C-alpha cells in the first residue's frame, strides 16, 4: 500500500514523506541497528513542540500550532519511533533527520486536523514545522537536549545508585581488616571499609566531573540558522525557544552566546565524552578490583563473596563467574573507544559547520546509556549482595608477614625470615624461637592499631 | 501464554512463542544493559548456527545419535540462515566469555530440533541443550570460534567487495581524467601541475593497499579456538575433534578455517581481532583522506575550489557532498571502535580473555560500516563525478606556477619579473609577459605547455 | 674519577661529579628503556624539590634536627629551582609507582645537603636519604604529590598563559575584521554571508571555553596524596603531617593545594590526571578546527580560497612564486593530533589501577605534561608567528561576493 | 659567532656548529616543547643515508665527483651519529619536515666545505640546495627518511627485542612443562593446565607479534624519493628514483624499492599507520603477558604466589615488586596512545601532501624503541629468572573444586555439581564429599580424578 509524494512512493502506513524516502534511497549504511538513536528523535519532538508554541508570536496560526504541538509531543513521548528510518551515517549536518521530523509532525498534524497525508495541507513541513529554523541549527539543538536528558535521567541516577551501594558496603565492612596490596604484593593492613571508601570517592567524583561538563551542553544552537548569523529567523526566537525547552524539561537550557562556535564545533559533546571517559576509568578499576577480590573460591584472593546469579559453565560443574564485573568492564572499554570517535568528529569541523554531528551524538548517547544501565545492573546484581569472606580474610591476616613490625618496639626480622623460610605463621615462629609467649604476641600485635597515623 | 523451564539455578517462565529457554530468560533478567540496539550482532548468531551445525555432524564420530544430529543440523541451519533471529534477545554487555549467548544458541537449536521431532519444547527431550547441542564444546572455545567465523564472512562478503567496487570506480575515473591538467596543492598552497588522473591514481593505490592490508590481517582470524574447551587443554573432547570441526566449518563456508595451533593463545587473547581492527583503522585513514579531498575538490560552486562536479542526489537549490560526510563519519567511528577493541584485547586474564562480545561487536561494526559506506560512496558519488574543465582550465591560465617554463626562452630575471608583476597587479603571466614586452601571445603559447610539466 | 657505593646487589661506581647514588646507578642499569628523550620530566623533578622542601620544614615538628632540615631545605630548593637537573638520569619507564625517581631525589638531596654540612658524598652522613630526606613519606604517596604539583604548575605557568595570548590575538583580529563581509561555507559549499570578525569570534569563544574547561578540570589536581603512606592509611606517618605538608606546598607555590580527602582514592587511581587530560583533549579539538580553518582560508595564491594573507615564515621558492606555507597551522595541528594520542595513553594507564595503588604513574604524568607544554608553547608560537600577522584580502573576499550566487550588510543578523 | 643571512634578517650562527641561517631561524620560530622534542636521531641518521645515496647517484646527473665525494663523507658522519649536536630542531616544525631537510643540507654542506678547505657558512664549494639537495624536494626526502628510519628501527631494535623475549619465554615454557597448575577463567578456579602450557600461550603471542610486524613492513620499504613536489617527479632526472632506492637498499642491506605510486607516497602515510597498527597489536599481547606474570607472582602470602620473580629493588618483608612488568605495561599503554596520534595524523592528508609527517614518524619510532628496549629489559630482568613455587602451585591446583569436572563422564554433570556445591558449603574435600554422598568409592575417585590426565584431549 503506497501513496505518491513529490516523485516518490511513500508507504501508506508511514507519517514521513518524499524527502525521507529520498534520504533512505541514498544512505543505506549499516541497516536498522544504525538508525538514529531514539533520544535524538525524542529531543526533536521537544524542539518542534517548543518552536511551534513560541512561533505563535511570529504569525503561526494557533490551530496549526496546537496540532504541531500535539504531533511533536507524540514524537517526544516515543509513540512514533517506527516513522524514523534514517541512519546515523547520513548528511553530517543531520538535516535529513530534521526533514524526517518535519514530515512526520506535518502528516500527524494534518491527520489530526482532518487533511490528507502527503498534501502539506494545512500543515507544511518547512513553512510551519520548520518555521523560524534551519537544518544547521536544529540537529545540534536536538543533540544537546538529548545529551542532557540522557545524563540527568540515565547516567547520573545510575552512578548515584552505585555510589550509594558502595557507601553502604563501605560502612558494613568498616571493621573488617585485610591485607593491603600495592604492586599486587602484600602490603600493610587496611579495612575493606577503607578500600571501598576509595571506590565511593571515585563515583562521587565521577558524578561531579559529569556535572562539571554540562554547562555548555545546556547552550542551544537554535537561532543561528544557516551560518550562525540568525539570518531569516525573528529577533527573540533564539531566547524564547531555549526558555520553552527549559520549562518543558526542567533543565537550564539557554541560547548559545556565540552561534558560530555552536554550529562550527561540538566541543561540549567532546567535553561531556571526556567526563564519561574519566568515569569509565574509575569504573574499570572498581569492577576489576571486585572481580579479583571475589576470585576463587579457593585458589584466588577470596576476600569477597559475590552474588551468584547464573551458572558459569556447561563443563565445569557448579562454576559461577563474576559476570556483572565483566559487563561493566566491557562497557568501560567501549566508552573509551567511543570517546576517540567523538574526538575525531569534534576535531574535524569546516568553517561555519561541523558535519560530523550524528556520529558524535550517537557515541555520546551510547556511552551515557551504557554507563547508566551498567551502573544499575552492577549495583543491583552484584554490589548490594557482596559479603566479606571473613574466615578467609582472618586466616590471611594471621598468615601474613606484614604484621611483624608490631613486635619492633617490644623485642627489637628473624621471625619474619624464619616464618617465610619455614612456611609457618609469625606467632608459631616467635614461640618456636622462644622470643615471646602466645599471650605476648596477642598483646603486641594488634592490627586494629595499624590503621592510621599515630 | 508461558511455559515453565529449568536450569541448575531453577525454574523460569518462558514465552510459548520463543525457542529459547531458562538460561536465556535468566540472562535477559540480569543483563539489562543498553536495550535492543545492543543485542548480540546477527553475524555472531548466524556464525554460531554454522558452528553448531558443524559440531553436530562431526559428533556422530563420537557417539551422537544420527537422528538427533540431523535434527540439530537442520535447526542450526535455520539459525545460520537468519530464520530465527527473534529468538535471540541477549545483549553484547553480558558475561565476557559470551556464555549466555552460547546457551541461547544451545537452547534455541535444542527446542527447534525437538519441535522438528514432535517433542515438547522446553523438555530437553530428545535433544538436550548441553548434552547434545553443546557436545564436546565450551563457551570458552565456541564464542571465539563464532567470532572469527563472523569476522571472516563479513570481511569476505561485505568489506572487501565494497572496497573492490570503490577501487574499480576510482580507477575508471583515474583513466577518464588522465588528460586533465590541474594545479597540485601542497600545504594547501598552489604547487606544480599534475593531472586529475594522477591525483585519483593515488586514491586507487590507497584502496588497493587497504584490500591488501585487510587480506594480510586475515590468517590468524582463520584459526579457530574450537577444541580448547574450558582452559585450552581439550579436556573432555576426543582427539581429532578440533581439526574435524575446523574442516567442516571450512567446507560449510568456502573459507580457509583451520584449528588454532595454540589453544591457550586462542582463548587467553583475541589478538587476531586487534590485528584485523588495525587493518580497518588504516583503511579508515585512507578513506578519510580520499573522501575529504573529494569533498573539498567539489567545493563551491563559486567561492570554493570547484574542480569536481559531484552527483546531486537530493536537496541541501543548495546541495552538499553528503556521501563524503557519511564516509568520513564512518571513518572516524572506525578509529574509535579500534581503541575499544585494543582496550578489550589488552585486558585478558590468565586462561581467558573476557572482553569477547565487545571486541567482536566493534570489529563487525567497523567492517559493515566500511563495506556499506564504500558501496554507497561509489554508486552515489564516485561513478558520477565530472571534472569542471572550464574552471580547471581558467585556474591553470591564472596560476603563477607555469612562469618557470619561460626561463630558457627569456632568462630567469625576466621570468621572475613577470611572476612578481602579475602577482602585484592580479593579472595572468601571459598578460604581464606581453605587457612588459618580453614576448608575443604566440611565443607564450608555444613556450608554456603544462603537458610538458608532468614528469622528470 | 668515581666513588664506590653499594646496594643490596653489589658495589657500583658513582661518578664523583654527581649527587645521585647507588640506587640511582642501579636503576640506570635495570631500566635501559628508550634513551635521553625518555628522562623523567623536569617539572616532576622540580615538584619533588618543592615537596621535599615542605616535608623537611614540617618534619621539624616531628623530631627532625633543624641543622639537617635546613640543609635538606636548601638542597631541595636547588632541585626545585632547576640547578641540579643533570643529577636525574632516570627514564619514565621505571617502576609504576615512580619509586626509583623518589630514591633519585632522596639521594641527590642527601648528598647535596651532606656537602653543605661538610660530610662525605655517598656516606648517608649526616643526612640519610631514607631516614631524613624521606622522613614521614612513602614512594607511594610522594610520586602522586609531585605529579599534581607539576601538573598544576605547568597548567598555571605555561598552558593557561599560552591559550590567554591566543585568545587575545584572535579577539584583536575579530575586532579588526568586524566589518569585512565574506561568504560563509557550510558542507564546504558556498552559504549565506557572515563577517570575518564573526567567524573569528567563533575561534575566540572556543579558546575562552578551552581555558574554562582546563580550569574546571583542576580542583582535584590540587588534592595531594602526601600523608597516605603505603596504602592510604597514613600508617607510620604522624598525625597532622598530611595537612601541614599540603599547606606548606600551597604557601610555597601560591596555588590552592589541599590534602586529598580520601587517600585510598588518591593512591589507587589518577582520575584527576585523566580529567585534566580530557580537558586538553577538548582544547586539542578546538585548536585543530581553528588552525585548519586558518590553513584553508589562507590557501592560494590563486587556486585556493585566498581570504587570508598569512605572514611569511619561510624562504620563498622561485619554482613556486607567491606560495606561502601555513607553517604554524601545521605545527599546531600536529600538536593537536599528539594530545589526542597522549590522552589515550593516559586513559589506558588510568583504567589499570590495582587495589591500593595505580602503578602507571610515571607515564600518566609524562603524557599530561607533554600535552600541557606542547599546547601552551604552540599557542604562543601560533599567536606570535601567525595570528597577529594575519591580513584579509578584502579585494578577493569582496569580489567573491559580487560573484556569489548566495545589501549583504543587511544579511548579518535576524530581522 | 659567524654572521649569516635569510630573508628575515641577520643571524648569528655559532662557529662551532655546522648548521646555518635556516636552522637558526627555525630554532627561533618553532620553540615548541624543548629538548626532549628534538627530531629523533633515527630520522637524522636516515637523512644521512639518503644524502649519501643521493650524492653518489647524482654523479650520473652532473655532480662533480670531488663535491659528491665530500658530501658522501659528511653524510656518512651524520648517518654514523657523529654530528647529532648540530640538529637543534623539534618535531613540531612544518608538517612536511622541511626545516629538518634544510638542517641536514646545511650541516652536510658545511662539514663538506670544511673537508674541502673552504669557509663555513659560505655555501662554497658545496651549496646546501644546489648540491646536497640536488634532484630532491623537501616533499619526497622527509618521507624517504621516515621509511629508512622506521625500517632500520624495526630490524635493529624491535624485532631483536621481541626475539629475545620469545626465546626466554620458550625456555621457561620448557622448564615448566611438567608443573601442573590450576587454570583460571573469569579469575575463577578452573581445571588443570601445565605452567609450560600457560607460558606456551605467551610464546605464541610474541611469535605472532613478530609475524604481524613483518607483515606490516612491505610498504615501509617503499620510498618516495623521485616524487619531487607533488608526485610527478618534475625537475628530477629520469632513473633517479630507482637508482637512489637501490643505493639505499645496498647501503642498508634492506629490500628498499621506489614507491610504485608517488602520489600515494606523498599524500598519505598509510604504511606508518599500518606499522603502528602492528605495534598496537603487539602492545595488547605484551600487556596480557606482563599483567599475567605480575599477578602470578603476587604475594608472598595474600596473592596467587605461583611464580617467584627476580628481585630488582631494595627491601614489608618478603615483598618483591614486579618492576619490569610495570615498565612493560606502561610502555604498552604508551604504544596504544601513540597509535591514536599516528592515526589522527594519517587521516588528515590534504590533496598532494600529508603534512603530519614529523609527528607520525616520532610516534612510530617512539613505539618501536620502547617495545624493543622494554622486551630486552623484561627478558633480562624478569623472565630469565622466573622460578615456580611448586609447593604452592600444587596445593592451589589440588584444592580446586573444579577438579570435579574429571567425574563428569563417570557420574554425570548434576552429581558432580552437587559434590562441588556441598564441598564448598561444608568446606570439605571433593573426595570426602563424594564418598559421603554415596556417589563413588575412595578408589574410583582416585582413578577418575588424576590431574596429570586432564592436560589434553581423550
Amino acid at each position: 500500500s503506497f501513496r505518491i509524494e513529490y516523485e516518490l512512493k511513500v508507504p501508506n502506513d508511514k507519517y514521513y514523506g518524499a524527502q525521507t524516502v529520498r534520504s533512505t534511497m541514498n544512505f543505506k549504511i549499516g541497516g536498522v541497528t544504525e538508525r538514529m538513536p531514539t533520544p535524538v528523535i525524542k529531543a526533536f519532538g521537544i524542539l518542534k513542540r517548543a518552536a511551534a508554541e513560541v512561533n505563535q508570536d511570529y504569525g503561526l496560526d494557533p490551530k496549526i500550532a496546537n496540532a504541531i504541538m500535539k504531533a511533536a509531543d507524540e514524537v517526544a513521548e516515543g509513540k512514533l519511533n517506527d516513522h524514523f528510518p534514517l541512519v546515523v551515517w547520513q548528511t553530517g549536518s543531520g538535516t535529513q533527520t530534521n526533514m524526517n521530523v518535519n514530515e512526520v509532525i506535518s502528516n500527524r498534524a494534518i491527520e489530526m486536523l482532518g487533511g490528507e497525508l502527503g498534501s502539506k495541507i494545512p500543515v507544511h513541513p518547512n513553512d510551519h514545522v520548520n518555521k523560524s529554523q534551519s537544518s544547521n541549527d536544529t540537529f545540534p539543538t536536538a543533540m544537546h537536549i538529548a545529551a542532557a536528558i540522557e545524563v540527568h535521567e540515565v547516567l547520573l541516577p545510575g552512578l548515584q545508585k552505585l555510589h550509594d551501594a558502595l557507601d553502604a558496603k563501605s560502612k558494613e565492612f568498616a571493621q573488617i581488616i585485610k591485607i593491603g596490596r600495592t604492586h599486587t604484593q602484600d602490603a600493610v593492613p587496611l579495612t575493606l571499609g577503607q578500600e571501598f571508601s576509595g571506590y565511593v570517592q571515585q563515583v562521587k567524583y565521577a558524578m561531579t566531573r559529569i556535572k562539571a561538563a554540562m554547562p555548555r551542553i545546556y547552550e542551544l544552537a537554535a537561532g543561528g540558522t544557516a551560518v550562525g548569523t540568525g539570518l531569516n529567523t525573528r529577533i527573540g526566537f533564539a531566547e524564547k525557544v531555549a526558555a520553552k525547552v527549559a520549562a518543558l524539561t526542567g533543565l537550564p537550557f539557554v541560547t548559545a552566546p556565540n552561534k558560530f562556535e555552536a554550529l562550527a564545533a561540538h566541543d561540549a559533546l567532546v567535553e561531556l565524552s571526556g567526563a564519561m571517559n574519566t568515569t569509565a576509568c574509575s569504573l574499570m578499576k572498581i569492577a576489576n578490583d571486585i572481580r579479583f577480590l571475589g576470585s576463587g573460591p579457593r585458589s584466588g584472593l577470596g576476600e569477597l563473596i559475590l552474588p551468584e546469579n547464573e551458572p558459569g559453565s556447561s563443563i565445569m560443574p557448579g562454576k559461577v563467574n563474576p559476570t556483572q564485573c565483566e559487563a561493566m568492564t566491557m562497557v568501560a572499554a567501549q566508552v573509551m573507544g567511543n570517546h576517540v570517535a567523538v574526538t575525531v568528529g569534534g576535531s574535524n569541523g569546516h568553517f561555519e559547520l561541523n558535519v560530523f554531528k550524528p556520529m558524535m551524538i550517537k557515541n555520546v548517547l551510547h556511552s551515557a546509556r551504557l554507563l547508566g544501565d551498567a551502573s544499575v545492573s552492577f549495583t543491583e546484581n552484584c554490589v548490594v549482595g557482596i559479603q566479606a569472606n571473613t574466615e578467609r580474610i582472618n586466616k590471611l591476616m594471621n598468615e601474613s608477614l606484614m604484621l611483624v613490625t608490631a613486635l619492633n618496639p617490644h623485642i627489637g626480622a628473624k621471625i619474619a625470615k624464619t616464618a617465610h623460610k619455614n612456611g609457618s605463621t609469625l606467632k608459631e615462629t616467635a614461640i618456636e624461637l622462644g622470643y615471646l609467649t602466645a599471650e605476648q604476641f596477642d598483646e603486641w600485635v594488634k592490627p586494629k592499631d595499624m590503621l592510621g597515623p599515630k
